[PDB]
């Protein structure tokens, strides 16, 4: 918050990414949901 850059809004596409090849493996239920 301190800086003003989108660090935060970075988090999503990692989130968002990591689901996507980390969930698309096992089952739709995973532990990074």
């Amino acid at each position: 918050n301190e800086l003003d850059v989108p660090e935060q809004v970075d988090k999503l596409i990692q989130q968002a990414t990591s689901i996507e090849r980390l969930c698309q493996h096992y089952i739709g239920w995973c532990p990074f949901w």
